[PDB]
């Protein structure tokens, strides 16, 4: 089991980016493969991106991005600091959206956000 808490949303310019952040708490976050996802008010929580556990390559984390922002954002792992980032740029008002990050350790179901064990919760981003 371990806690999240997102950071680093709020009022944003369009066109400009920002930088997410997902600290974990209670047990490593190296032990979670993580989710970012989003939701307009209303709606249900989108899938955005997932990184993984372990690597694909001697640097890098698996990483999986939906069609909607593959090459616009961007997620990363900081195990040192049990933390994972997710930079969002070219943010337009479509962005406008609470932001989650979750965590699971299996290595299927990212997209579906009930396969997600734990929840942070949430982070609004206006623009
Ligand atoms: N090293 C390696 N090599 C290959 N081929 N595949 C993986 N996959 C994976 C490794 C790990 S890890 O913990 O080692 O880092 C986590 C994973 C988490 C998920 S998710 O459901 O949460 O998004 C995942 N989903 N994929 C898909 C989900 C939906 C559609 C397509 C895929 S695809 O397999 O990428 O093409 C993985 O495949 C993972 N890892």
């Amino acid at each position: 089991x371990v806690q999240l808490q997102e950071s680093g949303g709020g009022l944003v310019q369009a066109g400009d980016s920002l930088k997410l952040s997902c600290e974990a708490s209670g047990d490593s976050i190296g032990t979670y493969v993580i989710g970012w996802f989003r939701q307009a008010p209303g709606k249900e929580r989108i899938y955005l991106a997932t990184i993984g556990r372990n690597l694909v390559g001697p640097s890098d984390f698996y990483t999986r991005y939906a069609d909607s922002v593959k090459g616009r954002f961007a997620v990363s792992r900081d195990n040192a600091k049990n933390t994972v980032n997710l930079q969002m740029n070219s943010l337009k008002p479509e962005d406008t959206a609470v932001y989650y990050c979750a965590a699971k350790t299996t290595t299927w179901g990212g997209n579906d956000p009930n396969n997600w064990n734990y929840w942070g919760q949430g982070t609004q981003v206006t623009v």
